[PDB]
């Protein structure tokens, strides 16, 4: 439809997430989660009407080195199959030299889950011992962070990693996590601290963040490169975090149940 | 002995039980909405008790196991002591009724037949002399029973074909139906009661509808473990609200004072 705008987004809990019963449920009101609500904010605050879609190839995005094809959320918003992605997608340098993006609306780190008892404390730890496996999501900016770094102890990491059997790469943070707690404390899962911390609050309470975050960094709205509404979800970003309803939507989806 | 809090055995199944939307910040009953919440609430406060809703483990109605002749559900939850009474959709049904206590009806239904708008549909009898539009209905409960219990020729055709079908044409949930129905391009025809029927009729994108007269005419109740003194009560006060014009209300309130299809 005329003047719709199409979000591309990735199914993450607790940013997007199918709701109960969403079987019945249609367009827009089938999901809920933190950038569902975010979306919300930001189409009211620029006063266009939306449709959110999952994308296709269930990725963040990634550029072939051979055919140097842009995947996923990035592919979609690069070959103009969306207008704006709205999720939590990493602005790195390489992103940012093809698509635009908003300040960021939420601020993270890479960082360490392991199952509880685990005898790691820190990335240190596990780059001088070779009894627990480690890994990441194989394709986004937490694997490219290992790929890249001439930082000492990453690149030990990754020397590790890239050539580890079996692979210690999976397909989606839920399979990060079920590798972690199938593998009595022998798999550590590298993934960003927001996941990290939303996983640990949730049952069988069995997993834990260990360590301070290896980087800093953040999650922006994405938009096709020189995009008109670039300028007005920047605004609404800075805006809805003035208003500390940024906050409010992380309390309520990292809110506490006790479950743990 | 001293008060205790009630507990009461419910079911997700829209619009009688739903997740509010802020449900993630919230606790305890505060976490549902819907007719049977408003029920519950309706019901305690005219019977003088405290409770708390919980929501099915096993997310079934109720049916007894053939082999091991174990109850599952709601119903089960009633009959091994789990819960104090059950508040939803429960259908008032011969073999339950000899297990479990049952108030006199708060709502009347029948099974009946949903189709994606244009489906050269209209009774039951259409359904069973083609084979183009594949139908069935919820995998448990009262609905499947009737088909694979009827002595009743149309009815026991239907049951033999759906019991045998490939693809299977049953469903875990009411959701699970109405999606095949939107998405098969008018090839799936699902069978099921009324009361959910009209409702999803009211719901976007409103390309559903009841066709036919119903199949057969019953009720739910609110139901209590057998010989519970809890039970005498609590019918009174279905009777109570019946004729007050509160469960009328209630189904307006529900079903078509929001619907999503016009006026
Ligand atoms: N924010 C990341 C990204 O933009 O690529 C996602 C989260 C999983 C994946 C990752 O950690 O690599
Ligand atoms: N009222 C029914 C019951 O008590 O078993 C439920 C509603 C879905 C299921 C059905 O239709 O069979
Ligand atoms: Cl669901
Ligand atoms: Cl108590
Ligand atoms: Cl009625």
């Amino acid at each position: 439809a005329n003047k719709t705008v199409v979000v591309t987004t990735i199914l993450e809990s607790p940013y997007v997430m199918m709701k109960k019963n969403h079987e019945m449920l249609e367009g827009n009101e089938r999901y809920e989660g933190y950038c569902v609500d975010l979306a919300a904010e930001i189409a009211k605050h620029c006063g266009f009407k939306y449709k959110l879609t999952i994308v296709g190839d269930g990725k963040y995005g990634a550029r072939d080195a051979d055919t140097k094809i842009w995947n996923g959320m990035v592919g979609e918003l690069v070959y103009g199959k969306a207008d704006i992605a709205i999720a939590p997608l990493t602005i790195t340098l390489v992103r940012e030299e093809v698509i635009d993006f908003s300040k960021p609306f939420m601020s993270l780190g890479i960082s360490i889950m392991i199952k509880k008892g685990t005898p790691i404390e820190s990335a240190e730890d596990l780059s001088k011992q070779t009894e627990i496996a480690y890994g990441t999501l194989d394709s986004g900016s937490t694997k490219e962070f290992f790929r890249r770094s001439k930082i000492a102890v990453f690149d030990k990491m990754w020397t590790y990693m890239r050539s580890a059997e079996p692979s210690v790469f999976v397909r989606t943070t839920a399979e990060g996590v079920a590798r972690v707690r199938k593998s009595k404390g022998k798999y550590a899962y590298l993934l960003e601290s927001t996941m990290n911390e939303y996983i640990e609050q949730r049952k069988p309470c069995d997993t834990m963040k260990v360590g301070g975050n290896l980087d800093s960094k953040g999650y922006g709205i994405a938009t096709p490169k020189g995009s008109s509404l670039g300028n007005a979800v920047n605004l609404a970003v800075l805006k809805l975090n003035e208003q500390g309803l940024l906050d409010k939507l992380k309390n309520k989806w990292w809110y506490d149940k006790g479950e743990c």
